[PDB]
């Protein structure tokens, strides 16, 4: 249900910059997170890109894109990651076929997650990795939880930071388009496709990252 609750708070160092990577979920969170980090005099490079994921690595390789971004800017010391909504499907590699959630599939996906973390560590950067919050479609939601377990396990092993989102975007342990705001009033945080964020939802995601910074 919940692997662990991450209470880590990072102290930010002068001149250090942020890099965002991920899919259209990160694009939506990025709008809010950029504004919040801008307000703290922090520079942001936002590479988030629609229709990407670790499972689509042959179409767009986030490990290559991330490595190149660090190469172009030695001042990036914080990597923020939110992806996976496009990823929970069988993977074919040549004649080899890997059914989603099978042991070999998990090996491949875990390796792709680890590659991202190792690239940040090689460039002396720390990693904030968002848990994908629940989604409305039951079948997709079940698969997303497999992804989130992998992210959390890899982040734990590499001693980076995992941003818990499941509780904050759930009501009575299930998906909800609405949550309570800071004053206990109901606010719409998910768009009607049951996946993406409203502006208020994006700000709530951004707040969860900011709660891992001091
Ligand atoms: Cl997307």
């Amino acid at each position: 249900n919940i692997s662990f609750i991450d209470n880590t708070k990072l102290e930010l160092q002068n001149g250090d910059e942020f890099l965002f990577i991920g899919d259209s979920l990160m694009q939506g969170v990025a709008i809010a997170l950029n504004r919040d980090l801008r307000n703290l005099n922090l520079k942001v490079t936002d590479l988030s890109k629609q229709n990407t994921g670790l499972s689509y690595k042959s179409y767009f390789d986030w490990s290559k894109a991330t490595n190149e971004a660090f190469i172009k800017n030695s001042n990036i010391k914080y990597l923020v990651v939110l992806l996976g909504a496009n990823d929970p499907w069988d993977i074919k590699k040549g004649g080899n076929y890997h059914r989603f959630g099978s042991l070999s599939w998990i090996d491949i996906y875990t390796s792709r997650v680890d590659e991202i973390i190792k690239i940040a560590k090689k460039h002396k950067a720390k990693v904030f990795w968002f848990e994908i919050p629940p989604v409305k479609k039951e079948d997709l939601n079940k698969k997303i939880q497999v992804l989130n377990k992998i992210y959390s396990d890899e982040i734990l092993k590499n001693k980076e930071i995992f941003i818990n989102t499941k509780l904050f975007f759930s009501v009575n342990d299930e998906y909800s388009a609405y949550i309570k705001d800071e004053n206990n009033r109901s606010i719409k945080v998910r768009t009607d496709d049951g996946v993406h964020f409203t502006p208020s939802g994006a700000r709530e995601m951004s707040k969860l990252l900011l709660e891992h910074i001091k």
